[PDB]
């Protein structure tokens, strides 16, 4: 995947945008853009309202405008942006027809979302037992688990929707440069991941410290708060909300706290092992490949649907994988996810991904493994010996929070 | 300001507000605050502050809550940066410990006025029987902002009624490469969309 950076980085025309107008440069030294034609689209979260083409005509290294005709104000909320990219429509000798040499977007706009939700008709119904919290609303059922004050299951109908419980996570299965030259006899405790280990990051318990239900008039209200420590220090702290409404939306507030002396984390997120398998992923943000937050300016925002499988990146050496960052909108099966994350989904765990030393021998675990994460570290690349993720990546700043919405349909 | 939604619940351990409000200008929506105010058994009052803003809004000055305190005391008292006046973009004289100056400490009587007197990376303040604590900057003095926005010359101010405070989640730089562009770069612009923040306030 990391091959579109590059060549998005490389691409041989740079644009500007001004008001309604586009400006062209080109970085070809000797020829003029004689095989190229520019598309541009403004869509509404994904939603297309306008599209048109243009033939370039720059000479290198110089500049052309374009004249963007009235875009489209829709009143609806959301974001608008606009996309370019350029064609070339004549195949060449290392190119066919149509092939896309350069691209790029900006946001335009944002009507931001004055509404309320209508009415339920009904609440849901709180059901304390000695091990659980439940609550249940028609068919949809959660269950609570009070002593680990996780959301142990839930159900749709009759059916399970989980594997494992939803929790916490802060770490990844290690990339190659997490590892850099770190060997198990000679190891190099520069190395990331040499730091998470010897933290605890990897081994770190949680421990329960506060679980409460109540009774709103308009949903029931779930909170915790866990500790996650390890040898006596608390590494980190979690603090959530749980909110279920009338509607059967269930809304998860998180705050993180992270102890300003720990390695920082790889990753501030959650996770469960859903029991459900689906064909195809769809989502709503940056894409359609693999990206980081070091490691995605080719990639763009709109609306994608890819097979599960395309979700994987299958790197001869396996390791965290697959993210996809600045994500809106997600679904996957009956479920979906809003709010801005990031996430991955497949079927094998960090656990197995971090224990399997080649691709071939990984094994495809139960159901689908989801990662969603409200922020992931960079990946670094400047060298893979040293620690080479730069600052502005790191997460550092001790105190994190996200929230998210999950329904189903 | 819009109110959009006014909420009052009891629960077992404590009284829970919620509110949401929009603030608008000829149509658009440029920001939305929604907030929660928790008070409990013990006295003190939590509040949660979840604000977007529109994208396409000028990123702007502060993300922040504001009121005019009745009292008026003596003695500031605070931990976080000091002791003088920091700003995001120019702290790094100033050091995280325990302050504590008179009032008028806390101003910053530039000849032409304007907002002053910040300090940053604060845990906890306390002015009087108040007690504020979080992860903050503030400023407090004796005139409103809207004074000294419309006031041309420090000899022109005249002091309030009580005591003026800004609580800030954020707040954006100051700038000055040059006083004739803009010069706060990239880094202090408030510009991530979605803020979040928190406070506890309490009395003695």
């Amino acid at each position: 995947p990391a091959l579109t950076e590059a060549k998005h980085q490389q691409q041989f025309f740079q644009f500007r945008l001004s008001g309604q107008t586009i400006e062209v440069t080109s970085e070809y030294l000797f020829r003029h853009s004689d095989n190229e034609l520019l598309h541009w689209m403004v869509a509404l979260d994904g939603k297309p309202l306008a599209s048109g083409e243009v033939p370039l005509d720059v000479a290198p290294q110089g500049k052309q405008l374009i004249e963007l005709p009235e875009l489209p104000q829709p009143e609806s909320a959301g974001q608008l942006w606009l996309t370019v990219r350029v064609v070339q429509p004549n195949a060449t000798a290392w190119s066919e027809a149509g092939h896309i040499s350069a691209w790029q977007q900006w946001r335009l706009a944002e009507n931001l979302s004055v509404t309320l939700p209508a009415a339920s008709h009904a609440i849901p119904h709180l059901t304390t037992s000695e091990m659980d919290f439940c609550i249940e609303l028609g068919n949809k059922r959660w269950q609570f688990n009070r002593q680990s004050g996780f959301l142990s299951q839930m159900w749709i109908g009759d059916k399970k929707q989980l594997l494992t419980p939803l929790r916490d996570q802060f770490t990844r299965a290690p990339l190659d440069n997490d590892i850099g030259v770190s060997e198990a006899t000679r190891i190099d405790p520069n190395a990331w991941v040499e730091r998470w280990k010897a933290a605890g990051h990897y081994q770190a318990e949680a421990a329960l410290l506060q679980c409460t239900a109540d009774t709103l008039a308009d949903a029931v209200l779930i909170t915790t708060a866990h500790a996650w420590q390890h040898q006596g220090k608390t590494l980190f702290i979690s603090r959530k909300t749980y909110r279920i409404d009338g509607s059967g939306q269930m809304a998860i507030t998180v705050d993180v706290e992270v102890a300003s002396d720990t390695p920082h984390p790889a990753r501030i997120g959650l996770n469960c092992q859903l029991a459900q398998v689906a064909e195809r992923v769809n989502w709503l943000g940056l894409g359609p490949q693999e990206n980081y937050p070091d490691r995605l300016t080719a990639a763009c925002f709109d609306r994608w649907d890819l097979p599960l499988s395309d979700m994987y990146t299958p790197y001869v050496f396996p390791s965290e994988n697959g993210l996809r960052c600045g994500t809106r909108e997600l679904n996957y099966g009956p479920h979906q996810w809003r709010g801005d994350f990031q996430f991955n989904i497949s079927r094998y765990s960090q656990q197995q991904l971090m224990e399997t030393s080649h691709r071939h021998l990984l094994h495809a675990e139960e159901g689908t493994w989801l990662n969603i994460d409200g922020f992931h570290m960079g990946i670094g690349g400047d060298d893979s010996w040293s620690p080479s993720v730069s600052a502005e990546f790191q997460l550092s700043a001790g105190r994190y929070h996200y929230q998210l919405v999950w329904c189903q349909k």
